[PDB]
Parts: structure tokens; sequence; C-alpha cells
């Protein structure tokens, strides 16, 4: 009746390690239960029990279900013991032991044992992660498709804006809000729909609000194009057309590239807090440090992304407390 807790290895994208770790943890804390976790650079080890959510991940490159953790010496014995399945397999090493001779070796151990070994068309992949004579052996559960993100990049969309948020970041920021399938995500300054697109694509109900008519219009054309069903409204993020505690997540990018600064961040901070449900989160993108305006929130994460010489984006994960 209960799912058990197993070790999973998340081989993260070095793009941003704070976003990569917080993304896996927010989703795991929501979909299941995290008995324990630990990280060393690009490797995140999770002790997890619950529904798998790996498909939603943007800043994770691979998820492996761990069978065992051993030394480089014990590798030969692990493979003589590791279960052999009725699927075409291959063994891939994500280590630093020069090259691929270890793969042929572990492949032959599996082969001598009766494994259906195919490196051209495998069905299952035995992953071995080497981080200084420490081997994380298991089976690959997820491998991120970098091609889907490159294809829905703002340049390729019916409509875009200068330096609009890239698919990978928008998805990571919707995931950081911890919003589930069928739950509502609000983007109060939605632009051409970068956040709304990933929200809808991962089966979350998207709501976009924008202060410019042609931008609301353009965002809809993009949503229709990506076969996405969501509502887009003309309104102000400083006076939102939604009731108190009506949204589970906010994911937004402020209009700095297109009253007063003190009014923009103050009125939006209070509106986001008003509109969001109890314990609800806001993943925001600014070009200046806005900490003082969001003291009504818990700053769970502040990271940065240098765009150009005149733009370093600040990325906050805020929570209602």
């Amino acid at each position: 009746m209960g799912r058990g807790s197993m070790k999973f290895l998340f081989y993260l994208s070095a793009d941003n390690l704070e976003i990569a770790r917080k993304e896996v943890l927010v989703l795991a804390e929501r979909y299941g239960w995290v008995e324990d976790y630990q990280f060393e650079e690009r490797l995140l080890l999770l002790d997890y029990a619950g529904e798998k959510f790996f498909e939603r991940l943007a800043y994770t490159n691979e998820v492996t279900k761990i069978y065992d953790i051993c030394s480089v010496s014990e590798l030969e014995q692990v493979f003589s013991e590791i279960p052999v399945y009725d699927r075409l397999c291959c063994v891939r090493v994500k280590g630093g032991k020069g090259k691929t001779a270890l793969e042929r070796k572990l492949g032959a151990l599996l082969w001598k044992r009766g494994a259906k070994v195919s490196v051209s068309n495998p069905e299952i992949v035995y992953k071995v992660y080497i981080q200084d004579d420490k081997c994380y052996v298991g089976l690959l559960e997820f491998e991120r498709d970098t091609r889907q993100f490159f294809l829905r990049r703002p340049d390729r969309r019916p409509f875009l804006m200068p330096s609009a948020i890239k698919p990978k970041l928008a998805r990571a920021l919707v995931n950081l809000t911890g919003v589930l399938e069928g739950e509502t995500l609000l983007d109060p300054m939605c632009g051409t729909g970068s956040f709304l697109i990933e929200a809808g694509l991962m089966g979350i109900n998207p709501i976009g609000i924008d202060f410019i008519e042609k931008i609301v219009r353009g965002c809809r054309v993009n949503l229709e194009y990506y076969g996405i069903e969501g509502s887009v409204l003309l309104g102000d993020a400083k006076n939102l057309p939604l009731r108190d505690e009506s949204v589970r997540g906010i994911a937004t990018d402020y209009p700095y590239l297109r009253g007063t600064l003190d009014e923009l961040y103050s009125k939006t901070s209070e509106e986001f807090e008003r509109v969001l449900k109890k314990g609800g989160r806001a993943a925001i993108v600014t070009n200046i440090d806005v900490e003082s305006f969001f003291s009504n929130f818990e700053i769970e994460m502040k990271t940065e992304e240098r765009v150009h010489g005149s733009l370093t984006r600040r990325i906050y994960l805020l929570r209602r407390h």
C-alpha cells in the first residue's frame, strides 16, 4: 500500500546549480516525501518515496535509480550481482576514468551473465557516476531532451520580445513554485507567454495578465500555436482581476526592458501576497535587487544570471509566511 524510499541520482546542469537543486527538491517535497538528500557539485542524491516527476525537470540532465554505491575496485563485483533484465541494455560511464574501456568491460560482465547487450539501440542504460574513486551505479530513469527547449525558443515563436525568458528557465521557475497538474499558475506580466507555455505544456492551468493590448494579443497567438489552453487578460499587476487566495503559483519576469520603482515592486509584492494561496510561492525575475520590497515574503532563493554588460538578472523564489 506504501511506496518505498529509494536513492536517486540527479546529474544537474552546471548552468545554475542553485536553480538545479531547488527545482528537484521543491518537486520531490510536493509529489512525494524526501527522507534525505545530499549534494556535491553536479550530483544530487535524493532518498525519495512517491510519484516520479522527472519529466518536468529543466535543470536536471539525468535521473538514475541507484542499485549501489561502491569504490572503483568493487565495480566488477557490483556488475556480477546487479539484476539483469529482459531488455536490450548498454552501460554508460559518467566519470573521469579517461575513456570508454570500463563500459566495454562492464558490458562484457553483463554479456557473460546473459544480458541482451546493444549500445546502438538500448532499452535500459546502466549508469556509473565516478566522483574521485566513488562510484554511483544504477539504472537511468530520465535523460533530458535539450532539443524540445531549443525548438520552442522565443526566436521560433509567432511572437517574441527582446531577451524574453528562454524555455529552460521559465519551466524551472514554474517548477520552483511547486504547482501541480490541474493547479493554476499566474504570470501577472506575462509578455509573449514564456512562463505560461511551460505551465500549460506540463499540464498546469495557465493565467497571463499583461498591461499592453498587442502583447496580450501576441501571447494568445503563441498559446494557440503550442496547442495550449489557458486564459490571457489585459490588466495591471498592481491591481489584479482575481480574488484573494485564488492562485497556487506566480512565475513572472518584470517589465524593466520595455509610476515609480518603489510603487511597482511595493504594489506588486502586496498583490502577489494577496492573490496567492497560503504557503504559495512566487518565482520572480528583476534586473535590480528588490529584497526590501519583499519582506512580507520568505526569500527561499536568490540567484543571478548575467545576460549582458548592462543586464544581470536577479532570480527570487519567494514564499507566503
